[PDB]
């Protein structure tokens, strides 16, 4: 959790031991992991791609630059790409959790300690760069490695961070921020000349000047594929939030259906954030008016939507990042050892996990259970009449029983960092009324959990108050451990709570958290009998 | 589960092509597993031993001598071993579950399907030979290999199965079922002499006939281990039962202290049952007043206080039988599988795990809870006015939650035999009438776990009870849930008990059923509360 | 050319040396060749596939038979497919050019020669079998191997061929011929009850008997992919040409739209004929209303449109029968050497090469003049207001120049064999009056081609007429070219249908085809001059 992509733009030189020693450096940095090496010989540049946490990126990035720093001459170097410094333009990108304003701030990181460690001019650009000439990236690179012998030096060009200085080996470095881009084909069966029409149409800059063309933020032209015989509008989504990867797709769909000429799906190039393609997927439920449940099958549909599949198959296990890098944290799951093994463990002389734990895992043990007769209900003719029923209600559950299991973590997180502040020195005045103080945002955390573990099953109550109604019936046993599951989980949840604001100081949160709880047990214990109720009075 | 061993003797030509290819086609028979083929040059025989299922056995056992059958002539056989036939004796013993009168008929089969299948002599001995002469298996070896060209052709060595006929390369075979044996020596620091004095002290034949020794059903002598310079009390226990694996050694113990010889260690020989072992344990823990809790314990205590390695480490999971073949049964145990696995598995389309399988979970977790509140009130100066009580029941909960944990099993295995019943023929009256009758045997397992789940949850109120009036405090929470969560176990028990007995005709079984069902719902009802009373007044 | 397919159900003993012995008889029969061998391990049998001339393949028929015979035995035999023999049914169906007729013959070839060089029953089935009971498979299976202990010994279950006899190691065998069937599946993220449904409206048989489905010749059912967790309707395509792959497809594809499921694309199970996705390629034009002129192209839209790849890949290179097994013949083409080598060629003291082929060649060059300025005037916008012509005319140049490409072979083949005629002993009445006979047939064909390439050259007239009039105009020259290259290929046509004629007896055949050519020259004569007239008086 907490992901940001880094891409640094290295000026190959275009050899082996240049390559892998930058890669290895960058991946011998605590706290990254490395994604993809691409090179390219006639481009004569090596685009590396890693993620990380915010400072841990930031080490890698110019953990790398000092491996590079003592490997490249850019006096001997000459590739068929717009390059300038031997790293040109080095970004960072938000990927989950973290918002512009951090990426421009690691990007402020990167540029100070790195022209400081190097001695070499250094800009920052994009969303970074305060000057309102420097956000594009070609209007810096002032025509490439031969510039610093004249731009380095003119109070226009002054480098945002590092001397005025000119290195033999070295061509200055951009640091920045931007969203996330992704490289988006789209297969014409047709020809280069139309393809490129294709392209101007959807692209934002449009033909020329004056009069843009449809999609915003998407850039793009006609290409074509020379082994494949197949021409392509190849495009940049440039915020996939903005304009989605099924807008474009569905786009040129339309742009060729004007001009009649087939579209045989489509390619993405590279690594694509899981949002991306997962709004895309939620798009052709919506208008394809559908329902598809697990997320992996999500992944199904949007590929075949858009045919990405076509000219290599798309492994989503490799391709998305999200799936790629996990977000685990220290030490692993209890989630991921054996039922046998959460069980005989709990029950451990584990003051670790317990309580608090079980809560969460008998209640998502119970929407487990709704979700379950939600599904015995659904399918199978017979209940149809009930299908659009179980369509609305069978989410909920599911989704909010992933979301409780992932409390068991949650928990133990909050313990462990509860347990890091009792731990912690004591005494004299500056460390005793400060050790203090993070315990009570110790507990914070402790309490917070298991209220949202009450908050989430305190939603579910009225669509299981109706699943019980209908809902098939030989589950009917299911459902009423379900309803019985789920207010278990909130009396944990209640007692949980308590305890912990017995060392809470701070009256208001206290009584009101403290009240607030109360009614959710209250709701439970009240909510959970008429489920009972129906299900008995159901009996027929 | 259903553990029989099997070990027969082998008349071992002496040479692997011979060994190694009995040693396969036992090992190819599907339902038993091969624990050890011991082999000895100068005695020239090869025992082997397996376990498995009564019948699956049986395969091995006659599909071992088939292919000794045709791979070995006794004709050029001769071993400072007293043999007889290629395969001398072969024995079925118990290992758990299968009582004796079950392994006498296994040899009742072996017997008889051998004898047919390759037309050669054989009585079977031991706790199968009916004529009270033939229990003793050196009588039945009347001089061994040079006696069927007499005595298989006497009113008096009449086989028990096949002909009188005899074979040039056989020499006939003997099928029983006796107790199972361990081999233990008692390492003296002694001479060979005394050594052999203590023996003949302990075991039963003693010095000779009239005065035998102290021990019942032990027998064995006194030896001399060459390479260790070391005396050895080597025995034979005949039924750990009767007279136990310490008793032996406690005994040999005292034996040597009245002649003051030091006593060093022990040795077991071959494979050991868990209980031979786990009883000897609780012994010394009944004498040494202690408590040691979790099993692995028990056996680390049972070593030491017999120094079962001190010729060789004790690799308790590699000598103990029960662990080298556990009872598994058909497919893997949800219990197996990742508590995330579980959760987002009942909620499964599944039929299959649900209702009372998490009534199971949620329970055992309730137990655990009360078993880890038992163990974090001790230890830990301060709780000491306590470690008496914490000791009485720390136990039965974490017992139980163990018991409740294996409840998972039992349920998906009762499910499993109902779906076996629906799902046969039917229609014509030999196979409707009979369908119908196992479906009502199903129905009957598929109440009786829930019914079980609830008679054992109910025992430990009491003790639920009094671990809630003390017991450290700083738990609370952890027992409020426990008391809640158990609670709903017997709800989950209740419910799932009637929703069968529902299809259920057999009204007072039913009827009886129902009743006790209910009870146990209130008593968990109201039990559940002043446990929660209590823990609340005790806030303090 | 001339490819049948044939597909031996081998009931596979499950041992390698059983298969690969099998596999290699069959591959080591000339004129066939071995494209897959399909064995399931639990189903215990071998399914291989061959393709090749109908005598040829009979040979690997049989070829395998014999090698299967003296290789297995149908005694320790049981697998979980319903077999009967160990060379269960042995079918022969059409792939190109041979009709079903024939393929009915090849069963009746295969089932003779069969039974009589081993002694065993064989009945043929299908559009073979004359007894209208036994076109069904399933019926002659008699309830598998057990059968023949009394049904080859019934005036009912006589043999169609094969004695009467039983063998212990063989178990009759079943020859016949078929319609090409092809496994579809398609990809339903949706349920097995909820396939299955669909599929029962899909399939021929529908729900039970009165009441079918929607597709004629269609039979499939509901499936499930268990490690996708994706469910499927499973279906085969009896008749690809009464019912298509596409029909099958956007009919599901309706049919889950009526119950808001996504259909997710699809796959094809073993070997396809082209025309089955060809036709489907030309159902998206018609109804997506395009022009995709290249075959590659149109296999590729095809796919995309069926999502054929969408659980692996799908390499037309390698899963279509008419490329994995190509049409060549004896010796290769000169199409398939260097311009050069085909120039310093003809040209070589060749009576071979020349003439009527270089005839052939100019004027396919022709041809593929008009097809370039077709596209040349297409795409690229300008030219719009041309884009429904051009659509209309590139393709009948482009298909002809390929056709007349084509005759290049042809032309090599008839020469060939009027050389094989007059290298024909001769004299004796039998056969000279039989030889004269044949090179006369011989002639005929000779004269077939170069008259074949006058008719098709003489089509285009009209079309090169009209694109003369438009059709971009800086391809003048190109057109020039173009109109007079097609004009000489007429010219080499005619002479070389006279210089043949000259050595025919046949007056009417003669006297016509002498005039039906000129007339054709003299139209090539006259249009060629227009067309160049056109374009002159273009010249603007």
């Amino acid at each position: 959790s907490q992901l940001v992509e880094c891409v640094p733009n290295f000026s190959e030189g275009n050899n082996q031991e240049v390559i892998d020693a930058i890669s290895q450096a960058i991946s011998q940095t605590p706290g990254c992991v490395l994604l993809d090496v691409d090179a390219g010989p006639s481009t004569n540049r090596t685009v590396y791609t890693f993620v990380g946490q915010p400072e841990c990126v930031v080490e890698g990035a110019l953990s790398a630059a000092r491996t590079a720093s003592q490997l490249i001459d850019m006096r001997k170097h000459k590739g068929e790409h717009p390059r300038m410094g031997a790293l040109d333009v080095c970004p960072f990108i938000p990927v989950r959790g973290v918002s512009m304003d951090e990426c421009v701030l690691c990007a402020k990181a990167f540029g100070q300690r790195l022209a400081e460690e190097l001695n070499v001019p250094v800009y920052l650009y994009g969303e970074a760069a305060q000057m309102p000439s420097r956000q594009t990236l070609p209007a810096i690179r002032a025509g490439e490695y031969e510039a610093l012998p004249e731009k380095l030096k003119q109070a226009e060009w002054v480098p945002d961070f590092g001397p005025s200085s000119f290195v033999p080996s070295w061509g200055a470095t951009v640091t920045g921020a931007r969203k996330f881009l992704i490289a988006f084909n789209i297969n014409l069966l047709s020809t280069k000349e139309q393809a490129h029409r294709i392209a101007l149409n959807l692209r934002e800059q449009g033909r020329g000047k004056d009069q843009p063309g449809r999609l915003k933020k998407v850039q793009g032209i006609g290409w074509y594929l020379e082994e494949k015989n197949l021409a392509q509008v190849s495009t940049n989504l440039l915020d996939f939030e903005v304009t989605a990867l099924h807008t474009v797709y569905e786009e040129a769909r339309r742009e060729a259906q004007e001009l009649n000429l087939p579209v045989v799906g489509s390619q993405l190039v590279g690594l694509v954030p899981l949002k991306a393609l997962l709004d895309a997927a939620a798009f052709y439920c919506d208008k394809e008016k559908l329902f598809v449940l697990e997320e992996e099958h999500r992944i199904r549909l949007v590929v075949n939507r858009l045919g990405l599949d076509s000219l290599a198959p798309f492994d989503p296990k490799e391709r998305i990042i999200e799936y790629l890098v996990p977000d685990s944290g220290p030490e692993q799951s209890l989630l991921d050892a054996s039922l046998r093994a959460f069980v005989r463990e709990v029950g451990a002389r584990s003051a670790a996990p317990g309580g608090g734990s079980v809560a969460a895992a008998v209640a998502a043990l119970g929407a487990a259970l709704a979700s379950m007769v939600g599904q015995m209900t659904y399918g199978r003719r017979q209940f149809d009449h009930l299908d659009s029923t179980m369509r609305r209600l069978i989410p909920p559950f599911h989704a909010a029983s992933a979301q409780l299991t992932s409390l068991v973590d949650a928990d133990a997180r909050a313990f462990a960092a509860c347990l890091g502040a009792i731990k912690l020195p004591k005494n004299t005045p500056e460390e005793r009324d400060r050790r203090t103080c993070a315990l009570q945002e110790g507990l914070r955390q402790a309490v917070a959990v298991p209220l949202k573990l009450a908050e989430t099953v305190s939603q579910l109550w009225p669509a299981l108050q109706e699943l019980a109604q209908c809902g098939n019936l030989s589950c009917l046993s299911d459902l009423q451990v379900a309803a019985k599951a789920l207010e278990t989980g909130v009396f944990g949840a209640y007692f949980n709570v308590l305890i912990n604001l017995k060392d809470m100081t701070d009256d208001v949160f206290k009584e009101k958290t403290r009240h607030r709880i109360s009614s959710l047990l209250q709701e439970a214990k009240t909510q959970a009998a008429l489920v009972l109720g129906s299900l008995e009075a159901r009996k027929e």
